[PDB]
């Protein structure tokens, strides 16, 4: 019946998480960093997610970029996903745009999220 969950999306904020969750049509673990995250916790997270298909979806702003920088150093296995700079933040991006970003990265998305 059910297949194992192997995809993980990492986001910065709780609202980002709720929004990403709303668009998905398959089970995905969504990890929220709640702003900044320590190197230790990140190494620990990277270790735990060994063998998972991991993605980082951050805002188009300095704080989002700081997170990306940390991940490129501490967690190079994580694949970076981007929203259009015209929307700036994941929170401000329309649901359909989020859905397309995820769809392009081979996530199952709800058809309803495109309308
Ligand atoms: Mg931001």
């Amino acid at each position: 019946a059910m297949r194992r969950v192997e995809k993980v999306i990492i986001v910065e904020g709780r609202s980002d998480k709720q929004k990403v969750a709303a668009v998905l049509n398959e089970p995905v673990v969504i990890v929220c960093t709640n702003g900044t995250i320590s190197d230790a916790r990140l190494e620990e997270l990277a270790d735990e997610l060994e063998g998972y298909d991991v993605y980082l979806l951050a805002d188009a702003d300095e704080a989002g970029e700081k997170l990306r920088r940390q991940f490129r150093r501490m967690f190079p296995e994580a694949e970076h996903l981007y929203i259009d700079r015209a929307y700036r933040e994941v929170a401000a991006a329309p649901i359909w745009h989020l859905a397309q970003v995820l769809l392009r990265a081979r996530f199952d998305v709800r058809i309803e999220s495109l309308m």
